[PDB]
């Protein structure tokens, strides 16, 4: 039974690579983080920074979340991210993803003690 903080780590952290280097990155990573068990998760972003740097965003720029809550924070600097999005031809259990690498600010929602990211809201 996964904690919110651990679910964020599993779904969104990939510190082992600096960037997505191939078109199949999302296919491989969505499968290995168990995001295609029982259904194809339609959209998911991976962050290629250290966990410490992502946790530090909870002390950066406080902004509104898309849902209206006020516990979201925007990173001061851009970060290396990979957006993974199901293609139109994807259908469970043969999930298929488009891989888009970018450098953008991240917006996360933070909660708890310690105060850590629990939701990925957007990137800018
Ligand atoms: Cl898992
Ligand atoms: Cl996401
Ligand atoms: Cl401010
Ligand atoms: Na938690």
């Amino acid at each position: 039974k996964e904690t919110a903080a651990a679910k964020f780590e599993r779904q969104h952290m990939d510190s082992s690579t600096s960037a997505a280097s191939s078109s199949n990155y999302c296919n491989q990573m969505m499968k290995s983080r168990n995001l295609t068990k029982d259904r194809c998760k339609p959209v998911n972003t991976f962050v290629h920074e250290s966990l410490a740097d992502v946790q530090a965003v909870c002390s950066q720029k406080n902004v509104a979340c898309k849902n209206g809550q006020t516990n979201c924070y925007q990173s001061y600097s851009t970060m290396s991210i990979t957006d993974c999005r199901e293609t139109g031809s994807s259908k469970y259990p043969n999930c298929a993803y488009k891989t888009t690498q970018a450098n953008k600010h991240i917006i996360v929602a933070c909660e708890g003690n310690p105060y850590v990211p629990v939701h990925f809201d957007a990137s800018v």
